[PDB]
This record gives C-alpha cells, structure tokens and sequence, in this order.
C-alpha cells in the first residue's frame, strides 16, 4: 500500500512557485494555488489576494509566448519554458488542461553555466573506468548544486538498492555502500522520473500550499502535476528525509535508455534554492555522464570478448605442441579462473579427470557428473550460485561451494565429459542503511506504513551463495570446453583408427 | 605528385604570427609580465578597455592590470596546466585567455549580452533528440539537422576518414544555395596532418569571412626568446591562404567545422559552410561543441551495443545448430539446414563445407575443382592462422582463381583428411564519386613549393573492382565457431562408426 497513494494528484503544492490550472477549450482558470497572489502581483499591482485571480484574464497574467505555446503545442506533458524580467513560467499541456508553474526570476547574466558545463564535459570525457566515471559525476553535481551529499544509488533487479559512489562534504554521514530496500521508493515514485527526471524540495518542512477551485470545471476529477516541479512531498517522504537528518533534497534519474537504472540523490542540511538553470546543467550533465558510461560497460563487453580470443589462441598453441586437453588444462587452467572469476576446475573426459585450484573431491564430482546427465540435460550449459538450493542431496554437508558452471562435452556417446568450474561461496556481509523491516505501523509517529526512525548502519549476511555467473562466462566458457572436446576427439580418433587397423 | 602532396604539411599553420580579424590579440611573457606582441587591431578593441588607448603605439607604454579585468590575471597566474582558456567577460568585451611555455596569450572580441533561456531550451531538445536516436542513420542525420538549426550555416556535412585520411560525406542538411556533396569522397590532402592535429588542441575552428585581411602581430616589448609564439588554443589564429582559396573554389565565403573524437582518435568532422560572411559567438561555438561531443558517445554506444546484438545474434545460430545437431543430423545435413541463415549472418553469397571427399554448398561458390585448389592451397599458406580471409583474392591470392571468376572474398576456417568451412563473396564493384578531378597543382609558398587547391569540385567518378565488402572481425570469429560446431558433429558420427566397427571387428575376433 505504500505504491497505493496517488502522488501525482495532491492538490498541493511545494511553495517555492505558483501553480494555475486552466481548461484549453475555454480558457477558464480552474484552480491556482493559495499562494498565487505574492506571484502575480509581481507584474500586477490590483492583485492583492486570491480572489483578485478569479476576475482575472488568463491573457492578463501570462506572456503572450506561454499562451502561444500552449495553443501550439502538439505533445502532452511536453514544458514550455518562458521567462518575463520578474517571473519564469513553465507550462504544458495535461488532456484539457493547461498547468502553469511560475517563479520568481531576474535576469543576471555570465558565463558560468557555460564554463561548469564545458570542464563538466571534460571530466566525464576523461573517465576511462566505471569507478572513475560515478565518482566524477558525484563530485560535478556536488560542485554544480552546492548540496552537501551527493550520492549515485544503483537499482538490483528487485528495486531494492545501494549507494556505490559518493561526494560528502560535512555534518553528513558517509552513506557509501549502504543498502536500501525497495519501499524507501515505491513504484509510482520511481514512475516519475521517467515524465520529469529531476525532483526538487528546497525544504523539507515549507508547508504545502493547497490548489483551490477558482472557475467551475467541466469534471472535478484531481489533476494530474506530474511534468513539472511544484507538485507537493507526500508526507511520508517528508517524514523519512526527517528521520534522515536532510532538510532539502534532489534526485535526478539515471536512466539505460528506458530503464532506470539508479540516482543521484543530493542531501542538505539546511533549505537551498537552486534555479531553473542549475536544475537544467544538472540534468544535461546526468545526460551525458550515462551514456558515456552505458559505453565503459558496452566496451568492456568486446574487451573481454578479446581476452577470451586471446585465452583460445593460446590454448590452440599448447595443442598445435600436440599436448593432450590434460595437459592443456594443467598448463592454462589458473589464466582460465581469472578470466572466468572461479576457484577450481575440473576437466572429465570418461574416467579420466583432471582439477586445479579449489575442486570438490573425485566421488562429488562423480556425483555431479551422474546427476547432470540425468537432470541437467537439454541445456548448452548448467549453471548455479545456490548449488545446495538448486541440486540438493549432492554436496556433501558443510561444503564450501555453492556456484557451479558444467559444460557437457558428450551427449548419448560411449562416455561422460564435462568442464566444470566451482566458485566457494562468497558470504557478504551486506550494510544496510537502518534494519530494512517491512513496513506496518511506526508507533513513534502514528503513521501507517511508516518510514524507519534510524538510518544508522546495520549489517546482515546471505550465505551460501557465490557471484552469479554473467552470460559472458557462459559462453566463453563453453567455448573453452569445446576447443577440449575437439583436441580429445582428434586423439580418439587417431587411437581407434589405429586399433581397427589392427 | 606525393612529395607535392607530403609538402603540404610544411607550413607551420600553428605560427602565423597573425588572426583573423573578428578580435585583438596580446601575448604577454609569464616572468616579466611585459606585453612582447600586440594585433595590429588591438587599439579598437582596448580602448574600450582603457581610455588612454587611441593607437597601437599606446599598447607600448600601458600597463597590463589596466587592460586586462582582474579575474583573468589572477586566474592566468593561478593557471597550472598549459593550452586551458580562460573566459571572462565585462561589460563590452569577451576575453579568452591561456598560458603557453613562458607566455600568456589574450584573444579579446566584442561582446553581445545574452538575456535569454534559448541556448537552455536548445541544449534541451539536442539531447532529448540524440539520446532517442537508436541507428547510425538516425544519429547523423539528426546532428547535421541540430547543428545546421543552431549554427545557421547553409550547408552542415559530417566527413568521415579512411584509415588514409582520405574521406566521404555521409551525412549532410544543406540549404536551397548549395550543392549537395552527400556520398562525395574527398582527397586526405584536403586536410593536412597537422591541420587534422588542430583539433586535438581546440576542437573548433571557425572562419567567419574567408575574404577578411589578416592583422599582423607587432612586437611591443622585446621577448628574451624571438621565435613565434604558438596560437594553437585559442580561434582567432589566422588561415592558411591555400585553405582560403579552397574555400573560394568550393564557393564558401565561411566555414566553421568540430571535431568528431573516438576517445583520442580523430574520426571525422563536422563541417559547416555559408555562402556569405558568418560570425558565431562563443555560446553558440560551445553549444556547438557539446552537441558534436554528446552525439559522438552517442554514435559509439551505437555501434557498440551493435556488437553486443551481433554476438546474441550469433548464440542464437549456434543454439539452432546444436539443436539440429541433436536429431543426430550429419554436418551436411546441418549446413544444407542453416545455410541460408549463416549467408545473413555473415553477409556472404555462398557457403561450403568440406570434409575429406565430401562437399556441400549453399548459394554461390566456385566449383569443386577450383574449391580444392584453394584448399591445397591453404594447406601451404593458411598454416600459421586460426582463419584466413581476404577481400580481393585476386590481390591477395594471385594466380589461384580461374580467370572471370566472380570471387572477391573468402573467408576460410581451417577444421583438420581435410575438413573447411568457406565462405565466399562475390565482387561488388563499387563507383566512387569525388568532389573534383584530381588536378596536379604546383604553388609556391613562403613554406617551400607544394600542392596548390584544386579549382573545381565537380563530380568525377572513379571505380574500385575485384573487391568485396572486407570481413569484419566479429564475423571471423563467428564463422570459426559455427565452424567448429561441424567439426564436432562430425567427429562424433566418425567415433560413433568406429567405435561400431571396432566392437563388430573384436567381436569376429
Ligand atoms: C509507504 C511509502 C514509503 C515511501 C514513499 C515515497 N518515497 C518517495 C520518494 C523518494 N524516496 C527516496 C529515497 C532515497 N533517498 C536517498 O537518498 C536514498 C539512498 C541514499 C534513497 C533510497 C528518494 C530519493 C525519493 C525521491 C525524492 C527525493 O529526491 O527525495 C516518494 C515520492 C515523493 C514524492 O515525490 O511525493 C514516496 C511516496 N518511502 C518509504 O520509505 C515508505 C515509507
Ligand atoms: C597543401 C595544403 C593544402 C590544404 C591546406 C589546409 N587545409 C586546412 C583546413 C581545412 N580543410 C578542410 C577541408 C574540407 N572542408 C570540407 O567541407 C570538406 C569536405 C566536405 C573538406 C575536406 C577543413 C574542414 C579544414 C578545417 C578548416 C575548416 O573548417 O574550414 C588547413 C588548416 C587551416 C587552418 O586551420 O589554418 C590547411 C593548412 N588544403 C588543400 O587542399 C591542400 C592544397
Ligand atoms: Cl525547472
Ligand atoms: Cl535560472
Ligand atoms: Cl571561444
Ligand atoms: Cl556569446
């Protein structure tokens, strides 16, 4: 129930603008936020108070540009941007409405923006690495935004999460490493960032201001703010940035193409403002910090695709040398639990084996061997990071091993052979940013599904599991099992052409 | 002609000892603080800067900290790192300024005061529109559309180089008064190397009147060190006279063009052309270069995630086949099943596998004789390889196709009593439109005696024939391992039959 409340339809909002409200076909304003008065009367001395902008003309407080746009505009939830010498509008349009956020703005010109943006470019260009790349992003939104904790919180499959780089500054914990379980932001919140990428709350304890029904609509149905960035904090939120010690907050998505992959997520001990144009160098620098990195991980992908090209030419080179796969796996097989991040392999071709490194005993991979040929069949490869989960009765109790990659080499021939590569169980100890209890009542507070009170570290274990094992392993270990297959049939074939000669 | 040509790049264009004349330009020395060179122009521009200033006679008795705002001197000071500007503007004038060895050189324009969020909404919709370009077509044309929007230039072309730094338009947005010049191949000695090397040090350069007088440097102080000054960072540093007529003879009264980088490798640019006289100022030169740059990463994670599709695409195949395999299918009878499938796979017109006596083929191949030539062939020369390949056998391989064959490409996975995969391309015959014919000019130049510009950019055809597409390095290695996959097919069928036979044979014994 914590992705039941309907955030983008609160009726509210944060009062660092005002909000308008109006219908498209008649140009009626609908509704205006209870602050709107200080806003307008910027540019019209005869508003004094709300009911000032219900005899209001709409073509009397907005630029004539806005209204254009407005009028012109094709897409939904697509923000025109407009400035006046006092006030800066964003408007779009949401099915028969027009929703105005304005404001306060005055003119100051320099070339700031343009320098940060130029040495931001240069930084991210300059980043060679996947650790180089988050820790630079971190440092520039810090520089850019002045907030005090800037954070990169990178989503695992079940949307839970955890911060992997990190600019801090002072009166803030290091919050680096610490896992975050999905509630902290339900699936409606994640939705959002994919309408408007960056959310704002200057301060955390400015009191929402209310929309109020100015002209009659047509249908009273909430509407929704999503675009824009006025849209009031649901308490909840509010709450849970309290209980983090964070007075002021900002998030912008990072996304891999559709998918949100993570966050900046930018901290403040005191309110702060930052304005359209921060907001923007911001965005445009998340922009443009992603796609150089979905380029790091892309090419690392075709440099290991190198590295295993270059582990096959040399295992061609040991049996051009005319050495048997047995000799091939002593030589090779510490270079191949690098290349395929395993403790141990075992090399099976019918009763001959042969091991390196960390390796169950012969009888357990007897066993194993056995059991795959009766229930690991009808696969390219078998694989596992939780054996005792996924082949039970195998292991013997106790084991350390827990990931497996099996390559059959033989299918319905006159013997067994098998690559196999073990992994131990790795057992992490995982921090997490307070207990990740599964929401109920917070009886501090009073609150329904109330967020936690304590961020403070707390550490649990998963045992019993190794890494999982990338598709990029699979397959190159398959095709290292495979150049085996092909050097031991090349000699069982010269053997038995032999004793039929005989 | 090649030494006409090698000529080129004699001239030291990073040196002219003079700008363009669109600002002023001082070089002060770090140590003594003394202005050593000041434009010609530079009275116009300072004395807006100072009132004192009336001639360039003046430059010589005035003080630096008077014509120069404070931030740029504490920041020159403060500056570490060589070749970094520093952009500071006042009121009038737009300052850039950068340390070189013992020296700081200023460039100063006239400044036009923005007030607007147009350059914001501009940043906006270029990288909405480049982060949702998903193909190479799409990324280019969509830059060349944003840069021409942006820049006003008639005519925007992205030109890509051959690893000869020869070069093609690929993509191109051009206006009602150019020529279009999509598809044309330009010479390398277009852009010599060391104009090619430019970039690496300021990824812009801009021409705004290819008929404005360049201003000369005049010594103010004496400099302890009388060589000329390195302009190289900054945009005020004056043409080449060769590239000025090369403009006026392909029609261009300014140009601006950006650098297109693959981490430090220089592999096209972006060039932008009007037809008559064209300012931009230092906003839009930046908007510019972010937007070349930010399409550029774009293009590469294009290209790179294709490779990553190519190799799923490729898992896929060789799932097929180990499951043909498994209905205890011969190689032949997989290859006559998959065959089609690999010629798209690999681009290729035909197919053969060959294993001992035994051949299949698939689509269009040379004939059986001509199939063992190459092999026996290959035996001789294909030893030291886990494939071989070429696009232009008839270069590659000379005297070992028939006479009139239709054969260009081969690649050839070595499987063995031999055992191949081959795959083969037919010819392609490829015409090449140039912009101009190749003239031979000789021009005498203060620099030495080298290649003059050509006169006219007309279309002029050229052909390139007995080549085929050349093979790509994921398709060797694919092709090796769908390849290999026969091979252990067909072990397992001989060792399943001998195994038979041996067990038969001990049994009548
Ligand atoms: C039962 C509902 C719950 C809930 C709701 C909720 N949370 C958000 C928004 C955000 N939550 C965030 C969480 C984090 N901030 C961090 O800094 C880190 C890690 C370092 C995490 C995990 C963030 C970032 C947001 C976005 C806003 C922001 O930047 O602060 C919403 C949406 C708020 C709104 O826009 O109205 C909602 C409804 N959170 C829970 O913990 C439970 C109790
Ligand atoms: C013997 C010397 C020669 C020579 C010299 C030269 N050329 C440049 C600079 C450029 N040449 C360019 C060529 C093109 N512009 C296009 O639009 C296309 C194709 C669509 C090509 C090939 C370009 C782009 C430049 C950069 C400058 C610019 O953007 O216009 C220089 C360096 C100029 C300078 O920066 O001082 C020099 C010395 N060109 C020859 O033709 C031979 C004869
Ligand atoms: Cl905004
Ligand atoms: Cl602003
Ligand atoms: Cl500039
Ligand atoms: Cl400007």
């Amino acid at each position: 129930a914590c992705d039941q409340e309907p955030i983008h339809i609160p009726n509210a909002i944060q009062p660092f603008g005002a909000m308008l409200i109006v219908e498209k076909d008649t140009q009626q304003i609908v509704y205006a936020s209870a602050n709107s008065a200080e806003y307008f009367s910027v540019a019209d001395n005869t508003i004094h108070e709300l009911s000032d902008i219900k005899q209001a003309n709409i073509n009397s407080l907005l630029p004539e540009h806005l209204i254009s746009g407005l009028a012109s505009a094709i897409r939904e939830n697509e923000p025109i941007w407009v400035e006046t010498d006092r006030l800066s509008f964003l408007g779009w349009r949401h099915e028969n409405y027009y929703i105005i956020e304005v404001e306060r703005y005055h003119v100051q010109t320099s070339n700031w923006f343009e320098i940060q943006f130029q040495r931001a470019f240069q930084k991210l260009r300059n980043c060679k690495t996947h650790n180089d790349l988050i820790n630079t992003l971190t440092r520039l939104i810090q520089e850019i935004s002045g907030y005090d904790r800037v954070m990169i919180y990178q989503f695992d499959p079940e949307w839970n999460g955890r911060v992997i780089a990190e600019s801090v500054r002072q009166l803030f914990t290091s919050m680096l490493n610490h896992h975050f379980p999905a509630s902290d932001i339900p699936a409606q919140a994640r939705a959002m960032y994919s309408i408007n990428p960056i959310r704002i709350i200057p301060d955390v304890n400015a009191e929402p201001q209310p929309l109020h029904m100015i002209h009659k609509p047509q249908n009273t149905e909430a509407v929704n703010l999503s675009s824009g960035v006025l849209r009031a904090v649901s308490p909840l939120h509010m709450q849970y940035l309290r209980n983090f010690g964070v007075s002021a907050s900002t998030s912008i998505g990072i996304f891999n193409e559709d998918e949100l992959w993570g966050i900046v997520a930018c901290h403040h001990t005191k309110p702060r403002a930052i304005g359209r144009r921060i907001r923007r160098l911001l965005v445009r620098t998340v922009e443009f910090a992603a796609e150089r990195l979905w380029l790091i991980h892309s090419r690392n992908v075709e440099r290991y695709m190198v590295t295993v090209q270059a582990a096959r030419e040399q295992l061609s080179t040991t049996a051009d040398d005319k050495h048997s796969s047995h000799e091939i796996v002593i030589e090779h097989a510490a270079d191949w639990c690098k290349l395929f991040r395993c403790d141990g392999i075992g090399y099976l071709r019918g009763e001959e084996l042969t091991t390196y490194g960390e390796t169950p005993d012969q009888t357990t991979i007897n066993k194993l061997v056995e059991w795959l040929e009766e229930n690991g069949k009808k696969s390219l490869f078998w694989h596992s990071h939780m054996l005792k989960e996924d082949a039970p009765g195998l292991l013997p109790d106790g084991s350390r091993f827990a990931g497996l990659l099996a390559i059959p080499l033989k299918s319905d021939a006159d013997l067994f052979s098998y690559l196999l590569l073990f992994r131990v169980a790795q057992n992490e100890v995982r921090t997490w940013a307070g207990k990740p209890e599964k929401l109920s009542v917070e009886t501090s507070t009073g609150t329904m599904l109330g967020p936690r009170k304590s961020f403070e570290a707390w550490q649990d274990e998963v045992s019993g599991k190794s890494q999982p094992w990338r598709t990029a392993q699979l397959y190159a270990a398959r095709d290292i099992a495979r150049d085996l297959l092909i050097v031991a049939d090349s000699m069982q074939l010269n053997l038995l052409n032999d004793q039929l000669a005989d």
